[PDB]
């Protein structure tokens, strides 16, 4: 599986007024164990939040509210836009991306991506501004202990994951980036994310995790 170098720059997704959640959810949110968010946590139109406590939220909670129903509208906006994505040079990578460096562009999924064995990295070539966005027909998902890892400047501020149904990681996964899914998101004992979990439509499971938003996430350029 050999990955060539992109020349189309893609912009930034805009997320709206999601960009300061690390986690929103549609339907419900479902926590176990001592997960803490950094960053705000949102639900609409669903009104059911387990499990907080013993869930730490290190941010604000908005249910049902001005900013959580905006941010739901924003992140349809933010899906729509990453699904709707083309260029002449994208390229179309499927399954298991363990062991594989995804350099900057636009990428494209026809069934399930996996991180089954191995590491996937983002390698930004030195420049930290770059753009990755994924589109995933099916589900996106990990098995125990797998990493997105940063080389080259990449920044999980830059990283788009677009997914068509559910997303789901397994334990102690180091997950990085914006994963926008149609459905549900589920988040296995111990996993990490740097980034967001967006959920239009379904629920948010959570089991010992922890969330923070990426490192300077109101910046793309550095």
């Amino acid at each position: 599986t050999v990955i060539p170098l992109q020349t189309t720059v893609q912009t930034p997704i805009t997320l709206g007024s999601a960009n300061n959640f690390a986690v929103i959810a549609g339907s419900s949110v479902t926590n176990t164990g001592a997960t803490n968010i950094t960053g705000d946590l949102g639900l609409s139109p669903g009104t059911s939040i387990g499990g907080f406590p013993p869930g730490i939220l290190n941010g604000t909670l908005h249910i049902n509210d001005a900013i959580a129903n905006q941010a739901k509208l924003d992140i349809t906006t933010a899906y729509n836009d990453a699904a709707a994505r083309v260029a002449s040079d994208m390229v179309t990578i499927s399954g298991n991306i363990g062991g594989l460096t995804l350099t900057p562009g636009l990428y494209k999924s026809t069934s399930s991506l996996a991180v089954s064995s191995g590491d996937v990295t983002f390698d930004a070539l030195g420049d930290p501004s770059a753009i990755f966005v994924i589109q995933i027909a099916s589900t996106l998902t990990t098995t125990p202990g797998r990493k997105v890892l940063l080389s080259g400047g990449a920044l999980a501020s830059n990283i788009y994951w677009q997914v068509s149904s559910s997303a789901s990681f397994g334990t102690t996964t180091s997950f990085k980036g914006t994963v926008i899914a149609l459905e549900s998101i589920t988040f296995d004992t111990g996993a990490t994310l740097e980034g967001r979990a967006l959920a239009r439509n379904g629920a948010v499971t959570m089991e010992g995790n922890t969330f923070v938003l990426p490192l300077e996430h109101h910046h793309h350029h550095h």
